[PDB]
């Protein structure tokens, strides 16, 4: 019931935002269901680096909207972002560089996938969970 749509990287921004060209227009995308620390914070630089490498190295970036709101109050696109078929959102959580967060009803299709990744990152005491 969700579909992957094409996009191209404009520029990495931080752990959980990225600038993409979508349907030919520049847009800042905020990754659904996750929260990375701010660049100024602990693991913030590492979250930024992780996402940056992931999208910069991708041959193919895809955007997948959920069933609900597609833009937030700041005009940012809200999507699951994939790099060569791998979801950036889930990968950050799996590596402990993001927490599952901002789970609003109707835009939560991938919630359970994320929660499973967080549990495994927490079990492995990775990054954020190494405290
Ligand atoms: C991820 C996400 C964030 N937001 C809003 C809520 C938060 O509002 P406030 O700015 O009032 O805190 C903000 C969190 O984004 P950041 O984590 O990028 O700051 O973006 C949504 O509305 N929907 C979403 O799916
Ligand atoms: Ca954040």
């Amino acid at each position: 019931k969700l579909h992957k749509e094409p996009a191209t990287l404009i520029k990495a921004i931080d752990g959980d935002t990225v600038k993409l060209m979508y349907k030919g227009q520049p847009m800042t995308f905020r990754l659904l269901l996750v929260d990375t620390p701010e660049f100024n914070e602990k693991y913030g630089p590492e979250a930024s680096a992780f996402t940056k490498k992931m999208v910069e190295n991708a041959k193919k970036i895809e955007v997948e909207f959920d069933k609900g709101q597609r833009t937030d109050k700041y005009g940012r696109g809200l999507a699951y972002i994939y790099a060569d078929g791998k979801m950036v959102n889930e990968a950050l959580v799996r590596q402990g560089l993001a927490k599952v967060a901002y789970v609003y009803k109707g835009n939560n299709t991938h919630e359970q996938l994320k929660r499973k990744a967080e549990a495994q990152a927490k079990k492995e005491k990775l990054n954020i969970w190494s405290e």
